[PDB]
């Protein structure tokens, strides 16, 4: 039924500015403040009302707007983040992530289109970051290396996203410009009834440390998951137990 | 000379010419003995000594992978034993052996393993396989399974040439290995290479926090020993301290660590 009629309201849903972000705040756990955000892509339908990435963004691949739909998120995540230091000095460098999917990496113009939005947004370096899986860089280590340097070269940060599935490649990783390892959300929340799981906590952690690179906790539920986090050293936090993607007016209430 | 070699090569392991020389391991703190690396080494009786890397490819081209594994394994579990009897104030020697690729999947390895141990009567954990990572990425759920059952048998488990390749962590995590050990070039070149100062660093301390013993290999003087040491790294072996040794110069090695 839908599966087909979805497809034809999504066409042009990008150019209506349907397709917006949403901010999930990232928080130092050290200290308990906000350090940034996570920007998620959100389908306001008229009709339908919000859809999820999950209904929309195999419709997206499918049509071959992926791109496109990167470099909106991109823009809009930019805009919102310029516009909250304009409103907000106070700040410094607040960050906001975006996610790219697996091969958009190496879209054609990246690298371009990433520069001019860190200049037209008038942004420090590392204040846009972006996030990827594993499944980019196995996928060919020696390109995404290349590709990597460049974005870091040009004032993108970089985070390697659901670290702790898959390979969780030791070697790997020491050889990639990231600054930032995300802990994927469920080892977070079991970490506490399931010893494998507490042992890829504390292993990420570790290795973060040891590597000088910055450790997310995600899918941090409540006050207990974040005081273990905190007593391991992990750097960040981020989760239901904080707040979901929020709209950029209950995201600027914690400014 | 290669299909020579290999025509020398039947019989072979019959006749007793691939025999295992013992390369120590050493703990780096208190500079003592830990046990023995078993490193197959093909005496021909007229080329002389033969390296593994020049005839290990043609065991393998044969099928002989399997006969070279037993008797690399009953080798060194007979001299293992011998040296435990003669030698009661080291309650924690160990010699490691070294599975080629594909030597985990074969049908009947746990049961010659527990043979061995049982026959030779040692201790839980005394008899060491290595293994690489390369063989365990291949099906790691059918490794995981059969490394357990190793272990229950009574065998150690050390994971070899770890830094090079995935060097997965989540998998590292779930297998039940007890050691853990650094390829050579990392212990070489972390003087000189910040990519190898790093490797070498987190595996130390991710080996360590999973309570895995860190070997270093290819430690070649004493200025690697200290770096190494000064990491927390548990154990050490290479040329620094010897070579692979014949049975009878690693039973004087082993005499003299005794003494302090
Ligand atoms: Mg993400
Ligand atoms: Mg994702
Ligand atoms: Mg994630
Ligand atoms: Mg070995
Ligand atoms: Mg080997
Ligand atoms: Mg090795």
């Amino acid at each position: 039924l839908s599966r087909l009629a979805l497809e034809a309201d999504l066409r042009g849903a990008i150019g209506r500015g349907e397709i917006t972000p949403y901010f999930q705040p990232i928080v130092r756990l050290s200290t308990g403040a906000l350090s940034g955000f996570e920007a998620l892509a959100r389908w306001i339908h008229p009709r339908r009302g919000m859809l999820p990435p999950d209904e929309f963004l195999p419709l997206i691949e499918e049509m071959g707007l992926m791109s496109e739909l990167g470099a909106h998120m991109m823009h809009a995540a930019a805009q919102q983040l310029s516009t909250w230091r304009a409103a907000h000095p106070a700040m410094g460098n607040l960050t906001v992530s975006v996610n790219l999917s697996t091969g958009e990496i190496d879209r054609p113009g990246l690298v371009a289109d990433v520069a001019e939005t860190l200049r037209v947004n008038r942004l420090p370096r590392g204040a846009l970051k972006l996030e990827v899986t594993e499944s980019d860089i196995m996928r060919d280590p020696e390109r995404a290396a290349v590709i990597l340097k460049t974005l870091r070269d040009a004032g993108a940060g970089l985070a390697l996203d659901d670290f702790g599935t898959g390979f969780s490649s030791l070697s790997y990783l020491t050889r990639l410009p990231f600054d930032t390892l995300k802990i994927d959300r469920y080892f977070v929340r079991t970490m506490g009834n399931n010893a494998g799981s507490a042992k890829i906590v504390r292993s990420v952690v570790k290795l973060g440390q040891d590597l000088d690179l910055e450790v997310v906790a995600e899918g941090v539920e409540n006050a207990e998951m974040a005081h273990a986090l905190q007593s391991l050293g992990c750097d960040y936090g981020q989760g239901f137990g904080y707040a979901p993607a929020l709209s950029p007016q209950e995201a600027e209430v914690y400014l």
